[PDB]
DNA sequence: AATTCGCAGTTCGCG
DNA sequence: CGCGAACTGCGAA
């Protein structure tokens, strides 16, 4: 099994390293013979010998160009041939490819920016990630000693803790009598011992909940204080610190670094992402959070230091629990995109659908399109039209059965070719046109991006053919997350069309599946409210609901039974409507925003503030109770009847301030808001103190009583004291409440005033 | 750093 | 000095 690839370099020759793990052994392969290299098209080719005698500088030493050979590639399907360029060392191509570009006879350069350890897994057709292997696993986690203004890492580390298979210890430098607990003299011995505990353990991978941005800076800095050769690494090296833009990311080499909370924030939405909100999520049980004031003043006391190192040991606990649920998913992903663990568990959609291409790409020796410039960025910020949305008859409904189609857009895309290799492509026999828009895609030969598309739900549905025939539970296991991931990527390609920033952007592409989708959806809401008499509710891209007005249930469903076969028998190719299914009733409040209930009693909310995070539980929780009433019993009274306790609880102060919290994130620089709403202005007072706004900070606020601005009266749950505070309840009423509810029973007769 | 389509709370500036 | 626009955030698909 690979597990990463890297390269180092010996005597000014690039040697690429893998790390494997075969049979229980960990490994390490070496490559000298893999050369970088970049593609250049030329005016002329006599313009190669000029070409070939472009020099750099890269700092001190001289760059040249090694070698050059003509090749014969596909460019969007279409033959083309380039000279491609070998150098000497994978850092000659920064220091050299702008100065091969700016030539005059060059026109441009292909495949300049591949680092060089991805460049060969691709071009060696390897694959992390693959065969029976168990890797050892190891989560940690540190707890310091935090004072207000000082600077990072400033206080020593006072526990750090770790846990695997065989449970959790606390290694800590004062006396705690527990038995997980293990003591030693000071901060320097405990980080040494920890060194000690991963060396020997000799852990495939480290699980940290955040230590991306936290906990190996914290220890960097305490180790260069401290002189501790930080030797985490295989090869004896200290973890390895990267700039990704904003943040930072830690490689530890030989292992994989996993930190957990990239990959939780792209997985789960979530109000807030604290380890205790994401362990309390994922499996049910509450974790308790020990704060920075009670850990300093407990180690600075000496009192209920058993209270810390349970904290600690907890931490390392739950991360261990929390890798061993999501470690399996992020490899599967891995072995499909074929790229490290590591980078894909810190990848968004964009790139993880990228270096997927570039794989398939390099395969079918075609050429790879360009990131875009500057220039060409701003000419790709033209939008196009998007899915249909139908404005829903708003109320209560019955006997509604929800249609759909299985999977709209690469369904469309498989179906009609949609590729920028089949895009106008002139001579073809064959064509199919994109309604509205206009765009001919030729249909003599599968697309590149359609190909692939089809080879990937294909593989899907032989996986879910041996899940449900396999007798092997880790390998049906495996299987379940690598069909779910492929679902995922498939239907990532429309989305990646549209998007700027791709190699293989494709406005017209992506404007003629969003047009057939619309063009089918309507056609079929207008066949079966003419031939079958239904009354279509409600609509959204790729599905609707319908009901029969006066028809009993079962009429219902029979006649979309009958109205199914008749649309699919006029169905193109691979587009089919689906009977999603069928519910007793539906409340349909505005556009993207509506709740139905199933026959079994199991209630369905979209949009509702009953998902969102940026309102406040006693909102939530009362709208919620609401739906009940309406759709299980239908039972308006109880609603109203609800809606008067609640505000009631609120306004003599009796409703706990936990569920009054607002949740909101911040997305920027603060310096970079035009406008100061609540989140914003909290978030300016707390970063004035020497806390850590960056974007993706969930500020977590609560309303207090006074007036003004809600900013004015803002401040985050943690500061507040329920004896020096009083929450806003007139503001948790008239704002929260209130426009949660109004917009539902308004549909009965009820006003605002009713409901106080 | 996947898309467009959509709702609504806060705040501020303007007749 | 009420109101609409602007900014802002997070949803559906």
């Amino acid at each position: 099994m690979i597990l990463d690839t890297d390269y180092i370099t010996e005597d000014g020759k690039p040697v690429i390293r893998i790390f494997k793990k075969e049979n229980g052994e960990f490994k390490i392969e070496y490559d000298r013979t893999f050369e970088p290299y970049f593609y250049a098209l030329l005016k002329d080719d006599s313009a190669i010998e000029e070409v070939k005698k472009i020099t750099a500088e890269r700092h001190g030493t001289v760059v040249t160009v090694k070698r050059v050979e003509k090749v014969q590639k596909k460019f969007l399907g279409r033959p083309v041939e380039v000279w491609k360029l070998y150098f000497t060392h994978p850092q000659d191509v920064p220091a050299i490819r702008d100065k091969i570009r700016e030539h005059p006879a060059v026109i441009d350069i292909y495949e300049y920016d591949i680092p060089f350890a991805k460049r060969y897994l691709i071009d060696k057709g390897l694959v992390p990630m693959e065969g029976d292997e168990e890797l050892k696993m190891l989560a940690f986690a540190i707890a310091t000693l935090y004072h207000e203004g000082e600077e990072f890492a400033e206080g020593p580390i006072l526990m750090i803790s770790y846990a695997d298979e065989e449970g959790a210890r606390v290694i800590t430098w004062k006396n705690v009598d527990l038995p997980y607990v293990d003591v030693v003299s000071t901060e320097r011995e405990m980080i040494k011992r920890f060194l000690r505990v991963v060396k020997e353990k000799d852990p495939d991978v480290l699980i940290t909940y955040n230590g991306d941005n936290f906990d190996f800076a914290y220890l960097k800095k305490r180790c260069e204080k401290l002189g501790i050769n930080f030797a985490l690494g295989r090869d004896g090296s200290e973890p390895k610190i990267q700039r990704m833009g904003d943040r930072f990311a830690v490689e530890v080499k030989g292992r994989i670094h996993f930190d957990l909370y990239p990959v939780i924030r792209r997985t789960i939405n979530l109000p807030t992402y604290t380890l205790e909100a994401v362990y309390e999520a994922v499996f049910g049980q509450p974790k308790e959070k020990v704060y920075a004031e009670e850990i300093t003043t407990a180690w600075e006391t000496g009192e209920n230091l058993e209270r810390v190192a349970r904290y600690s040991m907890e931490d390392a606990k739950v991360t261990y629990e929390l890798g061993k649920e999501f470690l399996p998913m992020e490899a599967q992903l891995s072995r499909l995109i074929g790229q490290s663990l590591w980078d894909v568990s810190r990848s968004s959609t964009g790139n993880l659908v990228e270096w997927f291409l570039l794989r398939k790409a390099y395969e079918r020796n075609e050429l790879a399109p360009n990131k875009p410039d500057e220039k060409e960025l701003a000419r790709r910020r033209q939008s196009y039209e998007g899915g249909y949305v139908k404005e829903p008859e708003r109320g209560l409904w019955e006997n509604i059965v929800y249609l759909d189609f299985r999977s709209l857009y690469p369904s469309i895309i498989i179906t009609h070719n949609v590729s920028p290799d089949t895009l106008n492509r002139e001579g073809c026999k064959e064509y199919d046109v994109a309604p509205q828009v206009g765009h001919r895609f030729c249909k003599d030969f599968p697309g590149f991006i359609p190909s692939l598309l089809g080879d990937l739900l294909e593989e899907r549905q032989k996986i879910k053919k041996k899940m449900k025939a396999t007798i092997d539970p880790i390998e049906r296991k495996l299987l379940d997350y690598r069909q779910r991931r492929i679902k995922i990527l498939a239907n990532s390609y429309y989305g990646y069309y549209g998007y700027a920033r791709a190699r293989w952007y494709c406005k017209e592409c992506a404007e003629s599946v969003t047009a057939w989708g619309r063009e089918y959806i309507t056609m079929t809401i207008k066949e079966i409210e003419e031939k079958y008499g239904f009354k279509v509710i409600y609509s959204d891209t790729d599905g609707f609901f319908a009901t029969i007005p006066g028809a009993d249930a079962e009429t219902v469903k029979k006649k979309a039974m009958e109205f199914l076969k008749y649309i699919n028998a006029k169905l193109p190719g691979a587009l089919e409507l689906e009977y999603e299914g069928f519910y007793k009733r539906g409340f349909f409040v505005t556009k993207k925003k509506y709740a139905v209930i199933d026959e079994e009693g199991k209630i369905t909310t979209r949009g509702l503030e009953i998902v969102r995070r940026d309102w406040s539980e006693i909102a939530k929780e009362t709208q919620a109770r609401v739906l009940e009433a309406l759709l299980k019993d239908g039972d308006v009274e109880k609603a109203v009847r609800i809606v008067k306790e609640v505000t009631e609880k609120l306004s003599k102060y009796e409703v706990p301030p936990e569920k009054l919290v607002i949740h909101i994130q911040i997305t920027r620089d603060l310096k970079d808001y035009k406008a100061t709403g609540p989140h914003v202005a909290v978030a300016k007072r707390l970063a004035a103190r020497g806390v850590k706004i960056r974007p993706g900070t969930v500020i977590s606020y609560i309303v207090l009583k006074g007036s003004g601005r809600i900013g004015d009266r803002a401040i985050p749950f943690d500061e507040f004291d329920p004896t020096k505070h009083k929450y806003d309840a007139e503001y948790y009423i008239e704002n929260q409440v209130l426009p949660a509810v109004e917009r539902i029973l308004r549909a009965f007769g009820y006003r605002k005033e009713d409901l106080r």
